[PDB]
């Protein structure tokens, strides 16, 4: 009786209204009987020429595309994005021209490690992944619900994948793996610390925040630039579930989140975000006591405060989900003029690994499927052909470029904004960069005491089941940010060591 | 120029009388420079932000996708089918309802053997597959311009194709394996004498005749049922090539067949064929002197003459030639209600082979692409999701039947026709069916000795360069045919074996 | 401290006196360091020429693969079959040749209808796959955990599956969709009352059976056939979980299947079967009361008893599970001399459908793939190409059969049994094919008061959440069945309706 | 009495010495009884579904094919090996270089550029010379072409150059407006374009061509110092070329004349060899080059830079089947072993990603677990998993993360990449108003005599005849900045063709 479990009932309402449709193959061919097999005689043998059963049985054969190497189990909504206040001076990007402003927008939480058939509610990272449809193109700002990551570089990003997943041998969930890797690299120090806190389980995903967590650029229309950060925080307010309540959820609805986002929309509790950016300019960033382009860190809200601009509001439920939730694509790359890159090791990694991926798990023309179109700029280049591909293929429009036929043309304006660099081609080591400095204002600043005993009795919870050279390790690492936070894990790892 | 020459400079007469478009990338996200790359100074290296770079040619590196397996080097057009003749008795097909019924048609010409990069005028059977947009689905008529093959099991098809395509080894078209087979296989001999006539070359493909060659079945609308054969003889006259013509033409311009159809239509010259029944009863059928459905047969005039049905005509060039013919997928398997399969064993085979070759060199969901989609019909059925999902998917339509919501239902005024059919299910061998009679029909009735001669030489100058041992049997099935068929080609053999 | 978590400290042990191997990249180039990208000076952008970077990052970003359309939640091992008993009397095939013979397998165990991150001890039927690398090629034997199934003609099971899985617009697993199938089909009822069962729920893999399920053909030296049904039962007893435990386990090891076979196997404890058979000759088929091929109905064991066969031991962990597991494909077309396939209807469906599925999951050569390859006969035919084709591709042996040059041949003793069939061609219904004459066995004589208390709880605990009308004609089916099994349910529904 | 290419079938079957046919299988291995008739209901009846036989062959028919390469599809192959001659130890510290007299096993794909699986091989392209060393230090691909320099010298327009190379996107045909509209808008083409309208347009086959790797490489020593250098591999068989009226004829005659010609000469024993040189240039020399050293569209000149002698490259195997060893084989240029990387060559830069990037596309996500493609002197040990068509052991229980305290592969310090200080803005610097004329001149004038002049100007303008008379006069605007004499001797002709 909730509005999921009636929706083929709501969809009915139309068709007792009408007369069913006719039954066809892919082809269009009306069917005449899909319910038994063409045999000869009542007990013999199916035959070749039974065409309606094939063409059905091929197609559901291949149902199944690749899930995503990451966030694989996830929900998706759609809205819009509304400009309230005026950062013009920032960005020229035509999403922020005006106050009032309204850009569709795609949305797709997620988790991190589980698969498609996962657990909403497991403690993980969050997906908070936002497409705007602009007139400049499509705006992929593929977020989480955390401002920082467990890694600096891009380099480790498989191999930290690859820890949090199933071992290669044995399927299973390994905590060697897990508390190996971070023991063996202290600057996910700051984010597996936010990651055992209460954030770690949001309850559902309509009550937390989310984050472009890099570190941006943003360009006005003089070509002066600045550094940002891309906020956006729950209006429903920050709500987690405690590990009781997420574990009899995880066996009871393991699809929580999906039928919390699609019922609150289906009743028009419409969700909304309030959009932010911090601000940094190019001086601040010389004088920032750490690297600002780090993603172990924040930009503490004292020295940089929040920026108001707008509001994500989801009040669409999908229609078809493989449509449009599996087959979305995000890529961080998709980036409209007044927006740019900042150079951070994470994200110029993420601007080659989405389009890469995409081109495998959905196709070299992804960018056809519907919900990746930018279907509200006008498209045309000199790319052509590839396997699916839809509409005209641009026509008979010359291919190359340049011509002198008429075909399309760069514009200036659109040109990116240029930055001075000087140094030596090479590999620059980042692990020792500051890895407790800001988890130790995190420790004793920003939590009281009840939910730093959470917070390590939460990895004490999962630690105690890897090697206890790891834990020495791991203990080690927590103690240099607090002998409280190691001292405290040290007894509750003393505990189930028992 | 001719219409393909000034393809270019019409489309600048056409467009380019307004402002350039905007070069954009995938996303939509205007360019400002796509002339030069993004470097760390003037002779610096490449970055990885420069991601209007990787879309572009990340694109390029995919633009290929696997050619037709067979019938690779084609050519495609478009125009209609009209109704001119009340066969109705004869099949109650949607397509033949009226006289004056136009429907849309999708047409691709094709040489056989040759790769994307072949010449068109080679001696070769040439495909002639046309596409009908019926109100009852699509319907494609796969056919080329012979009335017979070379083989009528289809388990032979695969090393019929090895043997004319390339050596493993070499990679080299090999006269030992094209002959070694077609000695052993003298089933052959109608198709090859066919293929070896002034036919084998054809002026381009607007003088050349349509065929669909194997036995169908035609249901009207009292459920009585006929076996019929479908021709469609060119309006513009047989024409062909000579050997020193075609040879000449494959070196001068390989793509004759696409510039000559292309021109013709872009010259409002459209080219016409009239289409033709033969029927032939269940009872004929019995009493037919050979096998009716064997591949290697025609269907004599005197007793079984042509009827008139319609007309094909070809009046609208492709727009773009990879969405719309390259991506073009025929499935014999397309057949609407009044339409339907023989006991053909060659069709048999064709009606699995086609849409599994089309969900590989395209794709599971390739009926989702233009060309290839139902648009006079409505799709309507239980199928879902797949790799590149183009349409809604069937938004949140009830996935399976039977239901109680709706959902398409099967109607029994599409159901097949039933027929009874006596025998063990096995491996029947048709090897040694009859294999030279309606050959001597072909060589002393169909040709006179000026083509006789000109057929026995174009044999000579391909049997000569495969061993003698393969020389020896074949001329033995020559010989078998007619004793005059065979000491004609010994005699050329002797003089190119000095 | 159990074999599965102490997985990669036992691989060190192994290292352990061998220095670590060079870091290369994929073609084999030393990595200087991994653990840092390529920068124009400490925090400048990236660089195109970190090949190492992309090298890792493009084949992370193509791990996955399509997970399997049903079945995909699983777990692999290996072992062997050895023949105890003397069965040449009904089947030539060498894999039964000689008492005492083992013939090396590979074993896949899994869910139905939950996906790759789904929990393993729920409410579904349990694949039993076991592949026999024979002498004469592969035999793959697809069973399950019954001896029946749901439907009984193949073109209903796709619709069968998505009504199992999620719906098409909210993504949930939806009562409606499951129980609007299974009223509507009544020929769901006698796999519907082994699935809500005791047994529907096994402790872990290795307490529960194994069945064909379906009538197989057996054919001896002499020409001889028999119908045949294939049964292998655990020697460590069937033991099932409560659905209290079952749904505790769910939340704490949704892996728990994998882990108690994994470790039961590295410690030494081999689960082994002991296969039978079933025989019934072509005149008991005809006398038989029920139909010898319908899916929906078992083989009494008083009139046709276990005939002892064979055993079956998995004796060997998997080394890679994506490789060994994942990767590995079974097709119940492949079949051995001396054994074939029966009219079931269904069987005939599953002929097509594997390895068509199978080219799209795993690729056109996923026979190549070791775990896939039939290592133990000798490959050699005239099939060649396709992508990702590996070993010589047979070299430059001639492509084309027949031919001349000893390529290989066909031996007429490898040929199928030929019957003799009557009837139409057409689709017969098999709806109303006795729904419910071997259910009412299955409550009266087989289970006790207890069993049939679970039963109805367990149905009436899913079916409490499907509309009321899907309750209704669902009690009328389990009414037809027996009046006390649909009273005991509808007795239990209303205390849930209210 | 007939070329071994001829007789491959015949012996094929007398290498099996009085063997006796192997069974005819399934892919699973089944024997097969009847693979000549297929299963039906009766005589005349229709086609069963358990016939697995027919399906199993008749689907993996369905998928014989594979995407062609986007360009160079049309080539040929062979292998062989690399033996070091001298000692240049002081420029590159690369094993495969180590010591005189080593060897290194190579394979190589000949290729034109602009035609497709089909096309004739003795046609006016470009020719591709790609050499696969399998070192111990993994592969190193030298992906080069039959000349030292290109049309183009930014990566960005290397898409649009080849789609104005191939067929018009509307009627799938040559187009000679779009061909002359992109060299007459990009004027940096001048110098390998008549280097293509030369001579050496139709080379006699493959073995009488030279190579090169064409762009600016670095080699770095033992001790950490780098210089600049350039790939040259010459013919030892002469350089031997077609004239158009016999091109013409053999593309029609023998449209695999190239692939037939290496095949019998290396099935006689008349192995073709190819002398390996580098010219070097140090990083001061680098900064007074009058040019970009990095320019693509030119040469360091031999009178300067003359060739330095490394060894030789040996074709004498061919190969077994053509689709899995020619067709299937893929070249990387980012396959580079210590002491040897790449420059700021901006062309070089576009081809580190393109290659592999194109080949998870050709082939595969795993194609470099195909046996030609596979680094099988080097042990293969690294973090990547899993991924369609996963081949071998998928490195069986090894840990898949790194850093990691089990004994898993480790990076070692010696292979670490030479570090190069650079400076400037970061933009899109323009490049095509680079020299466009010069060297251009110096091969007009010098390299060539009157009697190459004037095939030159005649192969020209047997093709520009076809575009569009604005085509034709920036077109031979540009071959007047070269020399008048060159832009005078078109225009002289063209007149003649457009009456
Ligand atoms: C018309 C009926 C059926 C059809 C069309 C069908 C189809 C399929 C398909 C497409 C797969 C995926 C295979 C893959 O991707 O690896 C599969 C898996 C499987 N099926 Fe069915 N199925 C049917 C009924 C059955 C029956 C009757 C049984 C057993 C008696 C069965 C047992 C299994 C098992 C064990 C697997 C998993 C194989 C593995 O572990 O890799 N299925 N089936």
């Amino acid at each position: 009786r909730d509005p999921a479990s009636d929706q083929m009932q709501h969809w009915k309402e139309q068709r007792a209204a009408q007369k069913a449709d006719v039954l066809t193959t892919g082809a269009g061919n009306p069917v005449g009987d899909k319910l038994n097999v063409i045999t000869v005689g009542p007990r013999g043998p199916l035959l070749v020429q039974d065409v309606v059963f094939t063409d059905e049985m091929a197609h559901f054969d291949r149902e199944r595309i690749p899930e995503r190497v990451v966030h694989a189990k996830g929900a998706g909504a759609f809205g819009y994005f509304e400009v309230t206040h005026d950062i013009t001076k920032y960005s020229k990007a035509k999403v922020f021209e005006h106050i009032g402003k309204k850009t569709p927008i795609a949305v797709r939480f997620s988790t991190v490690a589980g698969e498609s058939g996962s657990a909403d509610t497991v403690r993980d990272p969050r997906g908070f992944a936002v497409k705007f449809y602009t007139e400049d193109g499509n705006w992929d700002l593929v977020g989480n619900n955390t401002p920082i990551f467990f890694i600096r570089d891009p380099i480790l990003f498989p191999s930290f994948i690859h820890s949090q997943k199933r071992n290669p041998q044995t399927h299973l969930k390994d905590p060697d793996m897990v508390w190996d890797f971070w023991s063996l690299r202290p600057e996910s120090l700051h984010q597996v610390s936010f990651l055992f806190s209460d954030r770690g389980i949001p309850d559902g995903h309509r009550h937390m925040n989310g984050y472009g967590s890099h570190t941006f650029k943003l360009v006005n229309a003089n070509g002066e630039a600045v550094y940002c950060k891309f906020h956006y925080k729950t209006d429903q307010g920050i709500k987690n579930l405690s590990v009781e309540d997420a574990a009899r959820l995880s066996q009871e609805d393991p699809d929580y989140g999906i039928r919390d986002l699609f019922n609150a929309i289906a009743t028009g509790k419409y969700p909304s975000w309030t959009f932010y950016i911090q601000v940094m300019t190019f001086n601040q960033a010389e004088t920032f006591p750490f690297n600002p382009f780090d993603l172990t860190k924040v930009w503490p809200h004292k020295d940089y405060p929040l920026i108001p601009v707008g509001k994500l509001v989801l009040n669409r439920n999908p229609v078809n989900y493989f449509a449009e939730v599996e087959q979305i694509a995000f890529d961080p790359s998709n980036m409209p003029p007044g927006i740019e890159a900042s150079p951070d090791k994470m994200l110029q990694g993420r601007l080659f690994a989405y389009p890469d991926t995409h081109r495998h798990r959905l196709g070299p023309n992804y960018l056809h499927i519907p919900v990746n179109c930018p279907y509200r700029a006008r498209v045309a280049n000199y790319q052509r052909d590839g396997p699916m591909c839809m509409q005209d293929n641009q026509g008979g429009a010359p291919n190359y470029y340049p011509n002198s036929f008429g075909a399309p043309e760069q514009q200036p304006s659109a040109l990116e904004h240029s930055i001075q660099y000087s140094g030596e081609v090479r590999r620059f080591n980042t692990a020792n960069d500051d890895n407790v400095t800001q988890v130790r204002a995190f420790y004793v600043n920003v939590l009281n005491e009840e939910q730093r005993k959470r917070l390590c009795e939460n990895i004490a919870g999962h630690l105690k089941d890897a090697q206890i050279f790891i834990q020495k390790k791991a203990v080690k690492n927590f103690t240099e940010v607090h002998p409280d936070y190691g001292s405290h894990i040290q007894a509750l790892l003393d505990k189930y060591n028992a």
